[PDB]
DNA sequence: CGTGGAATGCAGCCGCG
DNA sequence: GCGGCTGCATTCCA
């Protein structure tokens, strides 16, 4: 097989590498590796390199990257740039692996962890690990094994051994409930002390030393607790065996008003699934916690138990070891569904990188770029340091707060990666600059063109027609490849499909599934050679079919990733190919652009309705545009259509044969005015909504920029059998709205748009009629509690304290002398809830910990005091309020019509 | 080290017979 | 007594 690369790391002057070699088998080897660099030379040396300038220079091979690095130093005390890959890890990668990388996952070895240490105190601090480590469950990929450490004694307590005939029982019968694909997985090792415990399971470490370590916080917690663990019962020379190459260095990190800090362990590569998620997921939770998201991604989370945490073990350690298994696992489904662990491998392959690297947009385009110039004999430039310089970003229309009927929105596809091919930027295409006009003049079409020689950015910056740019040549070649890939699907879909007549004329003659390539498209010499196959053996050749769909479509995937994290990449101060005027070029662009469109839009949509100067267009957002379409409707009637599917493919209709056409004529002007390189400014109808036909509800609101909500029917030619509704940044994505509320307000506003004010109304008034009844638990407003001890003075409110602050400040008293009372811990969210003056607490509100109910120490008073009025008041009618407003409706009959003044 | 647009809860001032 | 503004807090469109 191909051989491909595991981990790579330069430890002084020394390559380590980890490698799947040619016969499948992992290798590690050292190596003395030797990087080049290069110099500019003049013309009369005869070279093969030249930088992306065009320049000649020198390529000079040092003995070791020590001298590498010494030589970069003294060039810039001279002040000449030193161009070359200055990461020699990827230098080796790219020297070591020159070709299309392949690699087989089933030869990486993938581990999963989680550890469980029982504190009687606080969270057990990693960079302390002051208590035993009395649990380890560690599954590896290559096995496909669960192997779980069990502490049977340690100060806290002695336990029986964990019974896996139990665990796999129902919770009814006394059982766990570990599920059954799992259940002969699992290899339970129990111990007498923790050092043999320790010692056992890095010895195991070593027999098995992870590739790819991945776990829920693993990095901030696994892996420091367990090293440090290691550290201060052993010395530290034996907790450095954790890493294949016995090296290891601390790494600190200062997020907000602290810091945290982690092990680096040479030789692996982590990647704790909780980044991961939050980098792949693109679905903001409220909370990241295992439980939380397992049960949003798998529909069940972590298992149940009963008492604190910290007395599992002691009152359950059955339940306390399962619950250790379980975990783990619940993060290996996450995986079996999200797969962002694969989106890891293939991403870090296809760039030629460190698999961690992935969590990085630059590090992985420096490296696509740097292998691309490469082969092509060129030098990348040198990283050089620019100041961070604020530049302008994406137009945003200041809507007109109102209710809006019909609506009609449309986007540009790959806007910003768009606009770089478009007009070619990229920092060796820059040829000039022009007499910068205001930009409105360049969205109405009046100033003077920038020039008839350069394709050009409104923000003055002239780039060359002809020759090709580096970075647009290398997003188009991704983009091109997403298409070639489209094309190895939309194909093994249909291939697919003159093998999926299994049973619907099935043949006989038993033997070897036919042999033929599935991704491309199928041969007549084998459409004609599928007769005389057997259907049992058939089934095989539909399961590669089946799968090379796929295959095909984790395929596409990966490449617009890259295409969406370029911009950023580029837009960042510590890339290589970074430019202010380039990025100013880009995005000043995509203005004009969002805007002429308006402008077009509006001018067509008059001259076809007949108005003088309607404002069709109510909104804009960076790339896309709404339209209202109350004006083409009421040119046809509402009572000339039959239902609500009816004026729907009137729109559709209407966009397709009427709008693509104006946008696309209009486009084509703006390119030939700025001189572009190529026209590739493309805009597609996303959404079309409505009220549903003869109702009394309002198509949709805006209240503001960002804020709004639409009764979508049609998206992307996709016809809904029930509209759904599209609230954007309305308190309904709130995560500090209590559920009871956050409900209340959706429910309210499809009223609104679906049903109109009397349903509303009657909506409101029968929510305040049943709010008292409702869980206290239910209606209360989450927050997060950070740098508390600022406003603590002494027990209470300090400079100005925060109202959510406050609350705790009540709960740290009412429950001051308490170890059984739940801590309400730093940095975490907590429950509040406004209380009626007399109350025998102090303050006007009290909050506690989340998830968890009020300790019953203050609980009965807190559900006597809490101020009902007050609650509903700041969360439920304030935002409605602000709904109602903006939509021109009352959600309380009698109420004043003088109040929308002053 | 993955870049700009922008929309509020409170918490305290200041300005007026 | 409540009407302007400003405190950065915090989240979210692209």
């Amino acid at each position: 097989m191909k051989e491909f690369y595991l981990t790579v790391e330069q430890i002084g002057d020394s390559i380590f590498e980890r490698y799947i070699d040619s016969n499948g088998r992992e290798r590690t080897r050292e190596v003395e590796y030797k990087p080049s660099l290069f110099a500019h030379c003049p013309e009369s040396q005869a070279t093969k390199y030249f930088d992306i300038y065009g320049k000649p220079c020198t390529r000079k091979l040092f003995a070791n990257m020590r001298d590498a690095s010494q030589w970069i130093k003294r060039m810039e005390d001279i002040g000449l740039e030193a161009l070359g890959m200055d990461d020699f890890k990827l230098a080796y990668l790219s020297d070591t692996y020159n070709y299309e990388i392949k690699y087989d996952h089933t030869k990486i070895r993938v581990a999963n962890f989680d550890i469980e240490v029982t504190s009687p105190d606080g969270f057990p601090e990693p960079s302390q690990a002051k208590h035993p480590i009395d649990a380890i469950t560690h599954y590896d990929s290559i096995d496909d094994r669960f192997y779980v450490f069990d502490l049977l004694n340690s100060p806290y307590g002695n336990v029986e051994e964990w019974s896996i005939e139990i665990a796999a029982k129902l919770q009814e019968q006394g059982g766990d409930e570990v599920p059954s694909e799992i259940i002969d997985k699992i290899i339970y090792m129990p111990f007498d002390n923790e050092k043999e415990l320790l010692m056992e399971y890095l010895n195991f470490w070593q027999q098995k030393t992870p590739v790819i370590l991945t776990g829920w916080n693993v990095e901030s917690f696994a892996i420091p607790y367990v090293y440090n663990r290691i550290k201060n019962i052993f010395g530290e020379s034996t907790a450095k065996r954790l890493s294949p190459h016995r090296k290891t260095r601390v790494k600190v990190i200062e997020n907000m008003y602290g810091s945290r800090e982690i092990i680096t362990l040479f030789g692996i590569s982590v990647l704790d699934y909780i980044d991961l998620y939050k980098k792949f997921s693109f679905t903001n939770q409220p909370s990241y916690s295992l439980d939380y998201i397992s049960e949003f991604e798998l529909n069940v989370g972590k298992l149940k138990y009963d008492g604190p945490i910290s007395k599992l073990r002691e009152s359950n350690h059955q339940r306390y070891i399962s619950y250790n298994i379980i975990a783990v696992y619940r993060v290996l489904q996450i995986d079996a569904k999200r797969q962002f662990i694969n989106l890891s491998l293939d991403m870090g392959y296809y760039a030629k990188i460190q698999i961690q690297s992935v969590f990085s947009p630059i590090k992985t385009w420096d490296a696509i770029i740097f292998n691309s110039l490469k082969e092509q004999n060129k030098v990348i430039p040198q990283g050089r340091s620019h100041p961070v310089q604020p530049y302008p970003g994406a137009f945003v229309k200041e809507p007109i707060p109102n209710r809006y009927k019909y609506v009609m929105s449309f986007d540009l596809t790959s806007l910003y990666p768009s606009i770089i091919r478009q007009v070619n930027i990229s920092p060796e295409t820059i040829a000039g600059t022009f007499k910068v006009a205001p930009l409105h003049d360049y969205i109405n079409a009046v100033a003077e063109r920038p020039s008839d020689v350069y394709s050009c950015s409104p923000n003055g910056m002239m780039y060359y027609k002809d020759r090709d740019g580096v970075v647009p040549t290398e997003i188009t070649k991704v983009f091109n490849q997403r298409k070639e890939h489209k094309g190895y699907m939309l194909a093994a879909q249909r291939n697919g499909e003159i093998i999926k007549e299994a049973l619907h004329n099935p043949n006989l003659s038993v033997d070897e599934p036919l042999d033929v390539d599935y991704r491309f498209d199928f041969s007549d010499e084998i459409k004609e050679k599928i007769k005389k196959l057997s259907a049992k053996s058939l089934n095989e050749m539909l399961f590669r079919a089946q799968r090379t769909e796929v295959a095909g479509m984790t395929a596409q995937i990966n490449r617009k990733l890259l295409i969406n994290s370029l911009y950023g990449a580029l837009g960042n101060v510590w890339f290589r190919y970074y430019d202010l005027r380039n990025a100013t070029a880009i995005t000043t662009f995509g203005q004009m652009a969002l805007q002429w469109i308006e402008r077009k839009v509006n001018e067509y949509l008059n001259e076809v309705c007949g108005t003088e100067g309607e404002a069709f267009v109510l909104y804009g957002d960076t790339d896309s545009i709404y339209v209202s379409a109350d004006k083409i409707i009421d040119k046809v009637g509402e009572s000339k259509f039959r239902d609500t599917n009816h004026w729907v493919d009137f729109l559709d209709k209407f966009a397709r044969e009427r709008m693509e056409p104006a946008i696309d004529r209009g486009f084509r002007e703006m390119c030939e005015y700025m001189n572009n390189k190529q026209h590739l400014m493309f805009m597609d109808r996303e959404a079309i909504a409505g009220p549903p036909l003869g109702s009394k509800g309002i198509g949709g609101f805006w209240t503001g920029k960002k804020r709004y909500a639409l009764n979508v029917w049609d998206m992307e030619g996709t016809r809904y059998a029930e509209p759904k509704l599209k609230i954007m940044g309305l308190e309904t994505q709130k995560s500090s709205t209590p559920k009871a509320v956050q409900k209340a307000l959706k429910e309210c506003i499809r009223r609104m748009l679906q049903e109109g004010e009397e349903s509303l109304q009657e909506y409101f008034k029968e929510f305040e009629k049943e709010f008292r009844q409702l869980n206290y638990i239910s209606i209360a407003s989450v927050s997060s509690a950070n740098n508390i001890a600022k406003y603590d003075v002494g027990g209470f409110p300090g400079p100005k304290c925060p109202f959510h602050i406050r609350g705790i400040l009540t709960y740290n008293r009412a429950i001051k002398g308490n170890i059984d009372a739940p801590q309400v811990v730093e940095g975490e969210k907590v429950y509040v809830l406004p209380l009626r003056e007399g109350n025998p607490f102090g303050d006007k509100c009290i909050a506690w910990p989340s998830g968890t109910e009020i300790t019953d120490l203050i609980k009965d008073d807190v559900l006597h005091w809490m101020d009902y009025t007050v609650l509903l008041e700041k969360t439920f009618i304030k935002p409605l309020e602000g709904f109602t407003s903006a939509a021109k409706l009352d959600y309380e009959k009698k109420a004043s019509l003088f109040d929308m003044f002053d």
